[PDB]
């Protein structure tokens, strides 16, 4: 369906809007949410709780199976899985856990991954738990996705925040 509304256009293909991403891809049903995850794809707090207790807990089962076959992901990579009752598709991306001194250039290698995707539902990566300067994932994702790409940002306050930062990123 990939019917969302009420974003601000940052640029000819980033979309922002200040709102849960789990409301968001009930009302939206898109073909791709993305997960903020790590690379044993164990779903803890943040966007990864909030996506997996949705799924009331599917997503962690399927992970686990994944895992089990295949082994953990690395920094930087990704998985397609079920995307279960909130999208048809779920991109677990690994952005770099900068807190763990994971190397912040490793955020571009996880935004490429958006670049297989015509359009996604996704959340700024590293941000929050992993540490990253929220402001700084924004950029990155702008300087490297090609593809469609609807932000959800639930906190006001820091929407608000990225916004300003974006025009003066952009007029400097
Ligand atoms: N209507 C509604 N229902 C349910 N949940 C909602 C709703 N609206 C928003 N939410 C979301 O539920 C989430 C509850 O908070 P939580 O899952 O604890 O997110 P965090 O505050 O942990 O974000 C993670 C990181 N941000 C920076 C900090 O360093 C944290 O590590 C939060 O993102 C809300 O936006
Ligand atoms: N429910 C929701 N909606 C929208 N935005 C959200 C939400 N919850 C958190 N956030 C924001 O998304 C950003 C990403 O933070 P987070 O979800 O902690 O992802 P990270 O990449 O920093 O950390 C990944 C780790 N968290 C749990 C996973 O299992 C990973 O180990 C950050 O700005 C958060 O405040
Ligand atoms: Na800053
Ligand atoms: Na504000």
């Amino acid at each position: 369906v990939n019917s969302f509304s009420g974003y601000l256009k940052l640029t000819d293909n980033v979309y922002i809007k200040n709102a849960d991403i789990v409301e968001e891809a009930k009302k939206v049903k898109p073909t791709v949410v993305v997960n903020a995850a790590n690379v044993y794809l164990k779903h803890g707090g943040g966007v990864a709780g909030a996506l997996n207790k949705a799924t009331n807990n599917a997503m962690q089962v399927e992970s686990d199976d994944y895992i089990a076959t295949n082994g953990p992901l690395k920094v930087g990579g990704s998985c397609v899985l079920s995307g279960h009752n909130l999208a048809k598709h779920c991109l677990h991306v690994v952005g770099p856990n900068v807190n763990k001194g994971e190397d912040i250039q490793l955020l571009k290698s996880a935004y490429e991954n958006f670049n297989q995707h015509e359009v996604l539902l996704a959340p700024l990566l590293s941000a929050g738990i992993f540490g990253a300067d929220p402001i700084h994932s924004l950029r990155v994702c702008v300087d490297t996705v090609r593809t469609n790409v609807y932000l959800a940002v639930f906190d006001k306050n820091l929407y608000d925040k990225l916004v300003s930062s974006f025009l003066e990123m952009k007029s400097e």
